């Protein structure tokens, strides 16, 4: 998921 990842801090879309 990368609203939790580090590497998608806002990237979640």
């Amino acid at each position: 998921g990368c609203c939790s990842d580090p590497r998608c801090r806002y990237r979640c879309r």
